[PDB]
């Protein structure tokens, strides 16, 4: 009844070519999420008691 | 000899999507019938008693 949430990776992760004694560079990842909820379908029908 | 009656459903029943606290819709069915009776084929032929 409360619904669900879906995770998703989205990091533009990187790497670099370097020489001997060159400074090794720094990188960072990233993530997001999205949610989904149910919905109700319903109908009524009516008659005389006869 | 009296023939037959054939029933047939014809109703476009319906439902709808509703939010929390929306008030439900109302719907109705439908039906029909058809009757069928026989018919007679006949013929005569005639000859001399000779």
């Amino acid at each position: 009844a409360t619904g669900i949430v879906i995770p998703h990776w989205t990091g533009d992760v990187s790497a670099q070519w370097i020489g001997e004694g060159d400074m090794k560079p720094i990188t960072k990842g990233n993530m997001t999420k999205r949610d989904v909820h149910p919905a109700k379908i319903a109908t009524i029908f009516v008659a005389s008691a006869e």
